[PDB]
């Protein structure tokens, strides 16, 4: 409807897949060559389903910071037979807050879906399903199961994955930079 839905779905159109694990189908962001992120709580193990086609797994690292905190973010490297487009330019160098923000999500339940979620606070921690999670981003949107993997823009950039809620607010777990330099 606006810049802000143009660059969410420049993003969606070529830098997403549909992930399924045993624990359901995410929204999955290609970063760059065959690397992706995930939440860590899909549990990627040895398999996992891109786009319905059975994948390998290269490799998988469920991220925490320096204070060996959790951030709820897993970096996959695919065995898949095509590169994402490069979009490490659009991720953030540091921790920061956001204004007018869209949240969007593709999956079989919700295809093309994409949500104005406003103001993103640099939030920080939050005890996330009993876990300790560092570098999270809140939005004051009532996101549902089903979001998780969902890919967090501004106009420009790429800030983060949904990774829960509590109803009336939703969380993601930042993208920095520094995650994926190769
Ligand atoms: C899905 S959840 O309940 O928000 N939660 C995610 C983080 C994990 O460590 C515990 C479970």
């Amino acid at each position: 409807m606006g810049p802000g839905f143009d660059f969410a779905q420049a993003i969606m159109k070529k830098n997403t897949v549909i992930a399924r694990t045993e624990k359901g189908e995410f929204t999955m962001l290609g970063v760059y060559d065959r690397v992706a992120v995930i939440p860590t709580h899909a549990s990627v193990g040895e398999i996992i389903y891109i786009n319905d086609v059975e994948t390998r797994v290269l490799d998988a690292c469920a991220l925490r910071d320096l204070t060996d905190t959790n951030l709820e973010i897993t970096i996959v490297k695919l065995d898949r037979n095509q590169k994402f487009r490069d979009i490490r330019h659009f991720l953030p160098r540091c921790e920061d807050d956001y204004n007018d923000a869209v949240l969007s999500v593709h999956t079989s339940k919700f295809p093309n879906m994409y949500i104005p979620v406003g103001q993103v606070t640099n939030y920080g921690f939050l005890n996330l399903g009993g876990t300790p999670t560092h570098r999270i981003l809140m939005y004051n949107f009532p996101t549902r199961a089903g979001q998780c993997g969902g890919v967090v823009t501004t106009t420009g950039k790429v800030i983060g994955i949904h990774v829960g809620g509590n109803g009336a607010q939703g969380f993601a777990a930042m993208l920095l930079h520094s995650y994926f330099t190769d």
